[PDB]
């Protein structure tokens, strides 16, 4: 079907989406196996034997054996992935006639617009499209909506596609019409797009058993029998079961645990039989239990009858299907921890993976959906999006989160603009033209956030490198083979027939940025960071949740290969200081102990140990076997100093008056956190262009030094010279 | 906006409860636009085609797009606001002979007595109003009284509108009338004490969809499933929520928590699918449920499936919901911490508001709501009955408390008439006549329980600007640079490599109240200004609540870009005075830490730690994005504590019989504290009330100095300054 460039090309998802859906992307090589030129309209014809056309784009991050197409127009002529088209260089006449009208189902025949003069004419230029086809509109500030939908009736040119131009004009028809193709509820894989990588691998998790029948969809290859989804609930997980039917081709049936619940034993697990009894005839259908964890919470604790039937009669129904009409299950809930053992095994339940949360990544997309979901659903035009810096700056939040905080930043908009005219009925195409909810709006809307959220630590990777932190090579080249080694040289163990250490501990004075020296070797090795520290251990502590420290790294292996760092490690014994309110150990450390001897450093997992000082460690927790190396990080030395924030103001404002020789001379029993500090504090007194109106010099570094200097930190010094002896 | 103009006008609800019926106040600019008088008859035509004529009066603080207006006339017409309004100048027609009757509801046929010259006649003056209308007389004692309600069945004059003058005669027959206009104990915005920020945000949400649906959902924003309400409730919990009904024109439904609860399998579940039921006929409604933590508090430590089933019950029901016929579920709780948050996520309330307590401002519309119904809204009497002066003595109440404390004064005014004259069955003219509410009642009712318990924790409201508080030029200056200069200009601080601050802390001399210092700046620089009392953190920190303390500053970040001072947020430790005997970290700390690094770019947000001791602080905290900067206030100076010393001399009485720069020779080392000591103490011992133009003395100030000693000492002085150099 799919074959790399030709009159057949390959189509592939585009992450942008294009900028409008007509601006397909492409790559300069698939132009000249097809013969054509890019940056040109081209006449294509795809499989289900419809007719098509869209712009082809310039390639950014394209390989060139595919082509990155929109999912809505090869789904508005209709198609999928994996599916064959042709295409040829033919430009075919230009729209001058066009006749559109909505559909009216969703509308019930309410709310007529002005798009007329509005929309379509400001919208119009050079916009690819089909004649009798359903075209999507922008406009229409965000209703949660896909763009604005139109019925393509008919267009003067007569059973070719076109593109309209600006000589044209338009006729909204104001009267019944409905979707030549598929529907007024719709969702695309990148419509509910939170996730990039994961997305397209719980996809083929999901899509390897679920593709077409003419490969399989319905053939042996001893598919999976359901499936189970975890962690972000609602937002855009729960909407996946939903958006893998549109895509997949075949009958969605929701399925709710409360509903059952909320039924009663009699018609309760008969509309639970219904729905699986009525699958057979939908079939192809996808079975998708949403709250199961409520329909099958036991663990030991069972209340009720009602209760073991339903997930009885559930476990009935799942062996009741050999998938002869292969209908598949599919599950979700936010914890595996209500789930059955029954429930994990073949027949079943087969392929279940955690999801994790979006990164600024899948904000971007999240983010992307929202600007289409208002005005500009369909873009006209390629456009530079400066909603580029907003996925970089937020944090913290998940796809539910946003798209109410970007009703939260209609209603900014709203409240100022429509208000004023106070709409009876039709709304003016100025006033609903010149509020913009665009690139400019968001700023002063975002200014304003009522957002929150609770999640824990997962895997990053730094920036660091040597010159962030400098000083202490001997410590880093021995860090340096510490991964390396066990990374790329597992067969020099051969040779030597030796254990490596299973790891190592770091203790020294604090606020030399040890978290920088993890971040350090983190960024070189390339390899996934995780820190376990202690405001989290207090954090999941608030839950009474020893558990969830273990399982950080049952996500962490899960995550491997990746760097597993202990620092501030028995939160609770440091956190106090030098005061108590229970002994030197508890039951806390106990499930730590228990979980460094399950995980395994033959993964590309790295154990390292990190403490402000031992001593107040409990002595048992330090015992060997699990931290073989004891490693010692000195303060930062004169030399060190130098370069350290030599690194640090090369980046920010500096002057030639400056030497930077004179002020690491003069100190002495100094850390390097203070380092960052005393790079800035000369800042706050003067900087090159700030409104004090003062200037870099010797003045403020000078001052610097009188503004911080030494604390009298040559205590913790002393106690590590005595500490290494006992 | 409510932008309407010129001699037809748009009409906005009162801000004002106001003392009269008729008034309709409008500013100097939106007089002269319909070129008539203040105080003039004019006869206002609206939708529906329902008329009445009005009295002018002013605001200054009014914009000339909108209109004031009573809430009789509004009911009377049964307007929601943001209607377009036409008014325009007519010449009065005034009454000969009146009929009144009281309306069937409010009285149930119950009701007959005296008084038409007691009402009425003092009524009589200067009403306009519209034949066949609801007209509404308040006085004489409260809390049983809103108004009192006569609807007109015939004016000796007919098919008119006219004014009630004084040479009209009046009837009162105690028989029957009509109903159709509804009872003011079905509310009214106004009878909502204060809180109109909050009132037009939570209005904006429910209007807009309850309103006009085919747009505002549709073509905009999406339509929400409910809305959950914090802060003490059944104060204005209850009351808001039919407040957001009654005047929606939403029927309203209404739920009791203990009820379902009181109630089990069966009626617990009909119930809540029998109101759903009626709603579907009544939709768009507005289903309201006080008690939400009541039926719903689960945090999983409930027990039985029956209150599990009804609490999924609900679940199921929310989903069931078309968002077509929508209707809205309102919720109110003390705490949101109490809840259960498997209620907080989509698919139903994911909207969640915060109500906080009145303040001295905010008992100012309460007060005056209740000041409505009696005459002490204008001051006749011997004391200042402009609510505020009885709103000093109720710092710290909650509209319930001050209904009770009013409530308590009819006791207090009803123990001193009826006892004395002792009436059973007859209801003279007279008891109405000599009744007379007086300070004296307050006065017993503020001596008697009224204060009774502290209630919960509060925050405050702030003032002071450079106009309101001197002090040191030396660290507001330095305070601007980390503060107005982060707000103003984040952006080029960004590209600049020039970042000065994050947030700062304030240590320095106690006493001089150095949170004026900060508010100065907030106030200037127009951000939200917070303080956290040090005796909140000191009560919650043992036991064992942070949460508690998180609330305030996450209030305060989501509110952001804001300006969030902690007074002594460690005040655990600085009660140690010099020293830190556990760790300089504690529980609290580590979540300032966390918070203060958590913080986006999305808002430009700068945190104020403040103590009276900072040598007990975690170093993490004096580190980059956490405290960039370290603010010390060095002992006043001499010509600081002269300014100190004239501002707060002023307030009080004074005479030009001193010489200002003497007194203040003699003060050295005296801080803000000391020096305001000397103006009050002066004044004390000088003439209590003298005809002399000499009220407080040059000996009095002088004599007072030899007394006193100052405050600041050497010990403390010598800890702030190393750490300042280090």
């Amino acid at each position: 079907m799919e074959s790399n460039n030709g009159i057949i090309l390959r189509v592939a998802e585009a992450n942008s989406t294009d900028p409008g859906m007509s601006r397909v992307r492409l790559d300069e090589s698939s132009r000249r196996l097809l013969d054509a030129e890019i940056g040109d309209v081209v006449e294509i014809e795809k499989v289900r034997k419809t007719v098509g056309r869209v712009y082809r784009a310039r390639p950014e991050d394209e390989n060139k054996g595919i082509v990155r197409i929109d999912s809505v127009m090869r789904n508005n002529c209709g198609a999928s992935i994996g599916d064959k088209v042709k295409v040829r260089k033919v430009r075919t006449e230009i729209a001058k006639k066009v006749t559109l009208a909505p559909i009216i189902r969703k509308d019930q025949r309410l709310k007529f617009g002005e798009g007329i003069e509005e929309y379509v004419q400001r919208a119009l230029i050079r916009r690819p499209m089909l004649e009798q086809d359903n075209i999507s509109v922008p406009g229409l500030t965000l209703a949660g909506q896909t763009g604005l939908l139109f019925k393509v009736v008919k267009t003067l040119p007569s059973k070719v596609p076109v593109e309209i131009g600006e000589e044209t004009k338009i006729e909204i028809r104001e009267e019944p019409a409905s979707e030549v193709l598929e529907e007024v509820s719709r969702i695309s894989y990148e419509d509910i797009g939170g996730l990039s990588e994961q997305l397209g691998k719980i996809r083929e998790m999901i899509e390897l058993p679920l593709k077409h029948p003419e490969l399989f969809e319905r053939l042996g290859i001893t598919p999976p029998k359901g499936v189970i989804l975890y962690g972000p609930p609602g937002t855009g997980k729960t909407l996946i079961a939903r958006a893998v039917a549109n895509e997949s081709g075949a009958n969605f049936l929701s399925i709710n645990g409360p509903e059952i619940m909320s039924k009663y034993y009699g018609q309760s697990e008969q509309k639970l039989r219904e729905i699986f009894s009525k699958a057979e005839e939908t079939a192809p259908s996808i079975i998708f239990i949403d709250e199961i964890d409520s329909i099958a919470p036991k663990r030991e604790e069972v209340q009720g009858e009602v209760e073991r039937r339903v997930v009885a009669q559930l476990l009935t129904l799942m062996d009741g299907m050999k998938e002869r009409g292969h209908v598949i299950v599919i599950g979700a809930t936010n914890r595996i921890d209500a789930i059955d053992p029954a429930l994990r095994r073949p027949g079943r339940f087969d392929r279940e993976i955690e999801i994790g949360v979006p990164d600024r990544n899948g904000r971007k997309e999240i983010l992307m959906i929202h600007t289409r979901n208002m005005p500009l659903g369909m873009s006209e035009e390629e456009k530079n999006k400066f909603l580029e810096e907003m996925a970089d700056y937020t944090y913290g939040f998940v796809g539910a989160d946003l798209a109410a905080l970007v009703r939260e930043s209609a209603m900014n908009a709203l409240r100022r603009y429509l208000p004023e005219i106070d709409l009876d009925k039709p709304i003016p195409t100025e006033i609903l033209e010149k509020m913009v909810v665009t690139e400019d709006d968001f700023k002063n809307a975002l200014k304003s956030i009522e957002p929150s959220s609770l999640r824990e630590v997962m895997v990053e990777v730094p920036n660091v490198h040597w010159d962030d932190i400098g000083g202490l090579e001997d410590v880093k080249r021995e860090i340096k083979e510490t991964v390396e080694l066990p990374l790329l040289k597992p067969d020099v163990f051969k040779r030597l027939g030796i254990r490596p250490s299973k790891g190592f501990l770091l203790y020294g004075p604090p606020g030399v940025g040890k978290t920088l020296l993890a971040k350090a070797v983190a960024t070189e090795s390339n390899a996934n960071f995780i820190s376990i520290k202690g405001p989290e251990v207090l954090s999941k502590w608030v839950g009474e949740s020893e558990k969830a420290i273990r399982e950080i790294f049952k996500k962490a292996k899960q995550v491997a290969p990746a760097i597993v760092f202990l620092d501030e490690i028995d939160s609770i014994a440091p956190r106090r200081g030098t005061t108590s309110d229970s002994g030197v150990t508890e039951r806390i450390v106990n499930q730590l102990l228990t979980s460094l001897d399950g995980i395994e450093v033959m993964n590309g997992v790295v154990v390292i140990g990190a403490t402000n000082r031992p001593d107040i460690m409990d002595p048992a927790l330090l015992r060997a076997g699990r931290f073989d190396k004891l490693i010692y990080i000195p303060p930062p030395d004169k030399e060190a100093r130098l370069s350290i924030l030599k690194v640090h103001t090369k980046n920010m404002p500096l002057a030639p008056d400056v030497d930077l020789n004179d002020i690491a001379q003069r100190t002495e029993g100094y850390v390097g956190a203070d380092l960052e500090n005393l790079c800035r504090e000369a800042g706050m007194n003067a900087y090159r262009e700030n409104p004090d109106a003062t200037s870099v010099s010797q003045k403020n570094f000078l001052d610097a030094l009188k503004t911080i200097r030494p604390s009298v930190d040559e205590e913790v010094i002393k106690f590590y010279r005595t500490l290494s002896e006992t």
